C-alpha cells in the first residue's frame, strides 16, 4: 500500500520519525508486513481543510483492490499530531496491478 | 472537492491567503459549499511544464458528481485559469489543470 | 504526459537541472515530444518505502489516452535514469502509471 500525508503543519514542529510509526501503523490496520507499505510525508504546505487554514492534515491510502480503518487512522494520527478528527480528512484509492512498477 | 496546487515559484511569491480565496472560487465555479472545499498548495519545487523551467503551475482537482465529462471541465478550467492567472502573475501556458472524478466510497 | 517524483533526498542533494534532464528522458523514453512532458520534483520529504526511511523516490507517470511489454521497457529506463542521477539503488525506487483521458485535461 501507499501511504501520502499532506499537511500545513511546519517541518520542525512535526514528530520525529512520524514516517516509519505511521508506516508500522498502516501495517497493522491493512494487514500487510511493514516492508510493503510505503509512506509520504509532505509538511509545511500552505493547506485549507473544511474552509480554514487551521492545522490539518490530508491522507492518501492506495492499495490494489477496494478496501473502520478510518476510525484506526484518525486514532494514531490524533495521538500523534495532537490535530482533532475535524482537521483530519482520508482518502481511498484503488490500483490494479498493471500500474505497479 | 479537493484542489492541489503544485508550483515552483518560492513560497515568498505565492500571494499570503491563496489557500483561501482558492477555496472560495473553488465553491462559487464547483457548486459546493466552501466548508467541504479542501486546498492544498506546494510551493518551492522543480518543475518543467510544456517542456519549460519557468514559472508555473499544476492544479489538481476532485470531486463527487461534478468533474466527470468534457462539457463539465471545460467550464470550470476558464473560471480556474481566469482565477489563477491573476493571483499567480502566470501566463495561461504556464497552468495545467486535471480533473479527477471520485466516487463515494472513497471518502474515508 | 504527467511525471510527479518524491524523494526524501534534502534539495541540496538532488542534481541541479534534473527536472530538465528528467523532462527529456521521458520524452524518448515514453516516445513524445518534450514539449508535451511535465514534470514535477518534490524534495526533502520524509518518506519510508519497503519500511526503510534509507533516501529513495517514488516517481508517478500520467499519459494522456502501454501493452505489458512496453510499459516494462519504460519502467527499466526510468530505473537506469535514477539511479544513475540519484545515487540510489533500483529497491529505493517505486514507479506507479496512471490513466488519464482527454476530457480530465482543461
Ligand atoms: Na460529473
Amino acid at each position: 500500500p501507499f501511504l501520502e500525508l499532506d499537511t500545513n503543519l511546519p517541518a520542525n514542529r512535526v514528530p520525529a520519525g512520524l514516517e516509519k510509526r505511521l508506516c508500522a501503523a498502516a501495517a497493522s490496520i491493512l494487514g500487510k508486513p511493514a516492508d510493503r507499505v510505503n509512506v509520504t510525508v509532505r509538511p509545511g504546505l500552505a493547506m485549507a481543510l473544511s474552509g480554514s487554514t487551521e492545522p490539518c492534515a490530508q491522507l492518501s491510502i492506495s492499495s490494489i483492490g477496494v478496501v473502520s480503518h478510518s476510525a484506526h487512522f484518525f486514532e494514531f494520527l490524533t495521538k500523534e499530531l495532537a490535530l482533532g478528527q475535524d482537521r483530519i480528512l482520508i482518502r481511498f484509492f484503488p490500483l490494479e496491478s498493471w500500474q505497479i512498477g
